[PDB]
DNA sequence: GTTAGGGTTAGGGTTAGGGTTAG
DNA sequence: CTAACCCTAACCCTAACCCTAAC
């Protein structure tokens, strides 16, 4: 009925994913047990998937690597390569 | 830029025919190598997402009823 | 644990254990993995990596719609 | 120790949409 | 003004991985 929808991530999503990846790493399931829907400490990342959550860790980390910026220490085990 | 030819645009509507945008699709048909043509075998994916956006924006700013083939691609008039 | 795809060797083993007994993971790795009888095609592969093999073949089947073989028929997996 | 099955994740590939450009 | 283009961030597919429990 519409073209297939992307849902942008606002800065609410982007701080609780950051938090997460500060606290369990790259562990996507952990991170919504913390974030997700239900969470025990928010619901911040209650509207996003694992696959969600890794590729906008990927999508960041892929940031700091084409602009060839340190890593943050909460991307180093995040998966993405520059080719 | 190379403008399409009207084998291309054929091409590109009988894919959104049969799989809707779904770009990657359409080149394993009409692509490179298509199973069933190679009429579009010099356009990226990207290109045919942009050919028809381009065609929606025609219809939309024309208030032209928009063909079936047409209602999930992207493109929103300002 | 790091990731490493599976060579020919090693599918070519695993499908000829399926095929002599079937998902019989353990007795697939007496014959094909550390010291099997036959060969060491399967020596790093466990077996849970093996059922974990088997059924991603079953489940491509299962997607593609093509009929599956008789080795595969046994295999854990279904499509969700 | 064996194994079925649900759950998890890395990586390649895909695609919606805003913005730019050549004519 | 627009048909053709580029850049960005969001999204899908699946092969290879882990967890758990019944026996």
């Amino acid at each position: 009925r519409k073209p297939k929808a992307k849902r942008t991530w606002s800065k609410e999503e982007e701080e609780a994913l950051v938090e997460g990846l500060k606290e369990v790493g790259p562990s996507w399931s952990k991170i919504l047990d913390l974030y997700g829907p239900g969470g025990k400490i928010t619901e911040n990342l209650k509207n996003r998937t694992q696959v969600q959550l890794k590729d906008k860790a990927r999508n960041w980390k892929l940031q700091y690597l084409k602009s060839g910026k340190p890593l943050p220490d909460y991307l180093i085990k995040v998966t993405g390569n520059l080719e």
